[PDB]
């Protein structure tokens, strides 16, 4: 099976961004508009977790 | 902070995940098949960076 979040982890992982996204210091590779766009997509991806089953592949780490 | 991986870059960590796969006493809640599973979708996704302009946000970090 394809490692994937749980509806859980992945709610935390979107709060994590948007308290990154509010930290004067955050650097961005994107705009401020683009990141807040992101994020709304990643709430409707969360809801899909719910009422879909959507499967957001999950990122493993090698340590 | 907030960045997204270049082709060059998520090669580089599809080939680092393929390393860690060839040696199982590894340290992390993955089976061998769910890894191998997972490099495969990567490897599509890596596709669509070249072919699609996908954005793959790297973890959150300093």
């Amino acid at each position: 099976g394809v490692e994937h979040y749980t509806y859980e982890e992945y709610a935390k992982h979107i709060q994590e961004l948007k308290d990154y996204a509010k930290d004067p210091n955050a650097v961005k590779d994107v705009s401020q508009k683009d990141l807040e766009e992101t994020i709304k997509k990643m709430e409707q991806e969360l809801e899909k977790i719910k009422t879909e089953g959507l499967k957001i592949m999950k990122p493993i780490t090698i340590e």
